[PDB]
C-alpha cells in the first residue's frame, strides 16, 4: 500500500540509534601474526560480550548484546591477520555490531547458518550489523530479519546488514541468502558473485499471505562485476523488491512470483554524489533516468504460479530504469493457472533487447484455455518515448496469449500466432513503426498504427467463422507490406480471412489468391500493388477468393491473373498505371472485371526492344480455345479514361484518345501475338504464321515484305476502347494480304 519507493527512500536516510552502554573490544596481541590459523570469531572473541538466552515464547536460541537489545558494541582489530568464522549465530536480535577487520578474511557460515533479526519494541529499532573484512566468503546460509521461532512472542522489526569487503564478496553453492520484510543489505566490495539462492521476500509468518514484504539489496558501491546466479523474489505474497545496482548487473535465473515486483535501479548519469523540534531533511527519490552505459543482463525469467484464482491475473512485473535491458538466450517462461497470468517487463528510460523464445508453461507453443489469457507485456522507453523493443528471436505464441508492446520502434524478426489463434497482438502504444519481418496469423487482434511487415501469411482456422485477422484500429498513411501470401482455406466456407477497419493506403508489392480465404480490404482508399499479383495455386487455380475491396491503384509492371476462379470484387475505383494486366479464359470465355466508379489511366511511350512495339499493356493469354464469332466481355466499367504525358496520345504527340488503345492491347495465342503481329525481321514471321495458321508466312518469310519497320493488325479481331466498355470481338483468324491494308507501323521512340 505504501510502495517500495517510499520505504527505501525513508530508510536510507536515518540516524542509526541512540544506544547506551557502547561496549568497545579491541583484539590485542595474539591474533595479528598467525596468517593461516582459522580462528573462531564468536567463541574466541565475541562471546565475551554477546550472551545467549531463551525467550519464553517460540525460542530456539536467543542472542542480544548485553542486558537487552539496545546496547552497541564494536570490535576494532585493524591488523588481525588470519581467517575468521561465525558458524552458528542464530536468531541474533542484538543491535549495532561493527566488526572492523582490515586484512582479515571472513567466513560467515560453516556447518550452521546465521541470522540477524530485531524486535518490534516501542522504540522501533534497527540492527545496523556491519562488517569490514577483506574477503567475506559467505559459504552457508544467512537469514536477514527472519522469524525468531514460530509466530508468537515478539514480532520482528527492520534491520540493516552491511558487508564492506575490499577484495570480493563471493558465496558457495548452497548459501541461501534470504532477506525478509524489513531487511536491507549494503555491499561495498568489488565483484560480488553470489552463486546461491538469493531470496528477496519470504513468508515471514505461517499464514500471512497478505504481508507487504519489501526488501533491498543496495549494491551501490560495487566497483567491479556484480554477478548473481539465482534470484528469487516473493513467496505467496505481493513482494516488491528493489536492487539499487552499480550499472552492470549480470544475473542468472530470475524466479518471480505471481504478484512479485522488482525495481532494479541503475545509478544516474554522474553517479551518486510544548516545544517545536526540527526533523532532518528527508530527501526522497523519484523515478529518474539511468546513465548511458547501464546494462542489466538478466538471462532467464521464470514465474512460479500456483495458488488462488483472482478476477484477473496477478501481474508479475519488473521495473528497470537502465539504458539497456538485455534478456539473453534463456528467454521468458510463464507458469499459468486457470486465470491468465501476466508478465510486465517494464523499462522506464531505456531499451529492451529480448533474444529468447517466449515460452509459457515451459514450452514454445504453449496453448492456454479461454479463461487463461496469458498476458506478455513490454514497456520500452516509457518516460522518454524514444525506446525500441527489439526482439531478435523468432517468437511463437499459441492460443489465448496476449502480447502487447508499448514502445517507440518495436523491431522484430518473426511472430507466429497462426497455430493457436485468439491472440490479442496489441501494439497500441507504438509511437511510429513496428518492423515485423514475418507474420503468421489465424484469428488475431492486431492493432498497429504504422508498420512495414514485409511478409504476411493469411491462414485458415478450421471450419468455424468469426475467427479472422482483424486490424482493429487505423492503419494510417505510411503503412506497407512487402509480401502477402494467402494459403488455401477449406471447401464451401470462408473460414479464415483478413479484415480491416480503417486507414487510407498500404503499399503491397506481391499478393496471392487462395480458395476460401477472404482478403477484406475495408475503408482503405489507396490499396497499391507494385509487382506480381498471382494465386497461391499459380498454374491450377480453382475456388473463390473474396477480394472485398473499396479501392485500389496498381502501378508499374504489376502483372495480374484474373479468372473465374477468383471473384475479384471491387467496390471502388480500379485505377491502373503503366502495368501489364494478363487475362485467361479457362473454358473459352473471359470473366468480366467490375470497375465501381472510374478506371482512369495514364501512360507513356512504354516501348521495349524485345518486341519493337510498346509493352503489351493488357494481354489475354492462354486463350487458345477462345470462341470465335462471339462477344467476350473483358471488363464491365463506367469510364475508361485513357491518358499519356499529354492529352494527345501515342507517346508525346496530338493523337486522339481511344483508337490507339486497340494497338497496345494484345492477344497472345499460339505462343505469339495474334491481335497484331509486330515484326522487325524475318525470323518472327515463322512464329507469326504459326500464330495465324498460314504456311504463306511459315515456308517463306520473304513472301511478305510489308513488315520491315512495320506491323499489321489482324482483321477478324475487333476491340472496344471507348469511354464505356472494353470488349474483345474475336471473330476471325484471317490471312493478311501483303500490300492491301490492315497494316500498322512501329512506334520507334528509342
Amino acid at each position: 500500500l505504501l510502495g517500495w519507493g517510499l520505504k527505501q527512500a525513508e530508510e536510507a536516510n536515518k540516524t542509526p540509534d541512540k544506544p547506551d552502554k557502547v561496549w568497545r573490544i579491541q583484539a590485542g596481541k595474539g591474533f595479528n601474526e598467525f596468517p593461516n590459523k582459522e580462528y573462531d570469531l564468536y567463541k574466541s572473541l565475541l562471546s565475551s560480550k554477546i550472551d545467549g538466552g531463551w525467550d519464553w515464547g517460540n525460542a530456539a536460541t536467543h542472542y542480544w548484546i548485553k542486558g537487552g537489545q539496545w546496547n552497541k558494541l564494536e570490535v576494532d582489530m585493524k591488523d588481525a591477520v588470519g581467517t575468521y568464522k561465525l558458524s552458528g549465530l542464530r536468531n541474533f536480535t542484538g543491535g549495532d555490531l561493527d566488526v572492523n577487520m582490515q586484512k582479515a578474511t571472513l567466513r560467515l557460515g560453516q556447518f550452521n547458518g546465521n541470522s540477524f533479526t530485531s524486535y518490534k519494541d516501542s522504540a522501533d529499532r534497527t540492527t545496523r550489523v556491519d562488517f569490514n573484512a577483506k574477503n567475506i566468503l559467505i559459504d552457508n546460509f544467512l537469514e536477514i530479519n527472519n522469524r525468531v521461532g514460530s509466530g508468537a512472542g515478539r514480532k520482528a522489526s527492520s534491520t540493516v546488514l552491511t558487508l564492506q569487503a575490499s577484495e570480493g564478496i563471493t558465496s558457495s553453492k548452497n548459501a541461501e541468502i534470504s532477506l525478509y520484510d524489513g531487511a536491507t543489505l549494503n555491499l561495498a566490495s568489488n565483484s560480488v558473485k553470489l552463486n546461491g539462492n538469493v531470496w528477496m521476500g519470504r513468508l515471514q509468518y505461517v499464514g500471512a499471505y497478505l504481508a507487504p514484504s519489501y526488501s533491498t539489496i543496495n549494491t551501490s558501491k560495487v566497483t567491479g562485476e556484480v554477478n548473481f546466479n539465482h534470484l528469487t523474489v516473493g513467496d505467496h505474497n505481493a513482494a516488491q523488491a528493489g536492487i539499487i545496482a552499480s550499472n552492470k548487473t549480470h544475473i542468472g535465473t530470475l524466479d518471480l512470483w505471481q504478484s512479485a515486483g522488482l525495481n532494479i535501479i541503475a545509478p544516474p548519469e554522474g553517479g551518486y554524489k510544548q516545544k517545536t523540534e526540527v526533523q532532518p531533511t528527508q530527501v526522497i527519490d523519484g523515478p529518474f533516468a539511468g546513465g548511458k552505459d547501464t546494462v542489466v543482463n538478466i538471462d532467464r525469467i521464470n514465474t512460479k504460479a500456483d495458488g488462488t484464482i483472482k478476477v484477473g491475473g496477478f501481474k508479475a512485473s519488473l521495473t528497470t530504469n537502465a539504458a539497456h535491458l538485455n534478456i539473453g538466450k534463456g528467454g521468458v517462461n510463464l507458469s499459468n493457472q486457470a486465470s491468465g497470468r501476466t508478465l510486465l517487463v517494464e523499462n522506464l528510460t531505456g531499451n529492451i533487447t529480448v533474444d529468447g523464445p517466449l515460452r509459457v508453461n515451459n514450452q514454445v507453443g504453449g496453448y492456454a484455455l479461454a479463461g487463461s489469457s496469458a498476458n506478455f507485456e513490454f514497456k520500452a522507453g516509457v518516460d522518454t518515448k524514444n525506446g525500441t523493443a527489439t526482439f531478435n528471436n523468432d517468437i511463437s505464441l499459441g492460443r489465448f496469449v496476449n502480447l502487447k508492446v508499448d514502445a517507440h520502434t518495436a523491431n522484430f524478426k518473426g511472430i507466429d500466432t497462426g497455430n493457436g489463434g485468439f491472440n490479442t497482438l496489441d501494439f497500441s502504444g507504438v509511437t511510429n513503426k513496428v518492423n515485423i519481418n514475418k507474420l503468421i496469423t489465424a484469428s488475431t487482434n492486431v492493432a498497429v498504427k504504422n508498420f512495414n511487415i514485409n511478409e504476411l501469411i493469411v491462414k485458415t482456422n478450421g471450419v468455424s467463422v468469426g475467427e479472422y485477422t482483424h486490424f482493429s484500429e487505423d492503419i494510417g498513411s505510411q503503412s506497407r507490406i512487402n509480401t502477402v501470401r494467402l494459403e488455401t482455406g477449406t471447401r464451401s466456407i470462408f473460414s479464415g480471412g483478413v479484415k480491416f477497419k480503417s486507414g487510407e493506403k498500404l503499399v503491397i508489392d506481391e499478393f496471392y489468391y487462395s480458395p476460401w480465404n477472404y482478403f477484406d480490404a475495408r475503408n482503405i482508399k489507396n490499396v497499391e500493388i507494385t509487382r506480381k499479383f498471382a494465386s497461391s495455386t499459380p498454374e491450377n487455380p480453382w475456388g473463390t477468393s473474396k477480394l472485398m475491396f473499396n479501392n485500389l491503384t496498381l502501378g508499374q509492371n504489376a502483372v495480374m491473373d484474373y479468372s473465374q476462379f477468383s471473384n475479384l470484387t471491387i467496390q471502388g475505383d480500379f485505377i491502373n498505371n503503366q502495368g501489364t494486366i494478363n487475362y485467361l479464359v479457362r473454358g473459352g470465355k473471359v470473366a468480366t472485371l467490375n470497375v465501381g466508379n472510374a478506371a482512369a489511366m495514364m501512360f507513356n511511350n512504354d516501348i521495349d526492344s524485345a518486341t519493337g512495339f510498346y509493352k503489351p499493356l493488357i494481354k489475354i493469354n492462354s486463350a487458345q480455345d477462345l470462341i470465335k464469332n462471339t462477344e467476350h466481355v473483358l471488363l464491365k466499367a463506367k469510364i475508361i479514361g485513357y491518358g499519356n504525358v499529354s492529352t494527345g496520345t501515342n507517346g508525346i504527340s496530338n493523337v486522339n484518345l481511344e483508337e490507339q488503345f486497340k494497338e497496345r492491347l494484345a492477344l497472345y495465342n499460339n505462343n505469339n501475338r495474334m491481335d497484331t503481329c509486330v515484326v522487325r525481321n524475318t525470323d518472327d514471321i515463322k512464329a507469326c504464321g504459326m500464330a495465324i495458321g498460314n504456311q504463306s508466312m511459315v515456308n517463306n518469310p520473304d513472301n511478305y515484305k510489308y513488315l520491315i519497320g512495320k506491323a499489321w493488325k489482324n482483321i477478324g479481331i475487333s476491340k472496344t476502347a471507348n469511354g464505356s466498355k472494353i470488349s474483345v470481338y474475336y471473330l476471325g483468324n484471317s490471312t493478311p494480304t501483303e500490300n492491301g491494308g490492315n497494316t500498322t507501323n512501329l512506334p520507334t521512340n528509342t
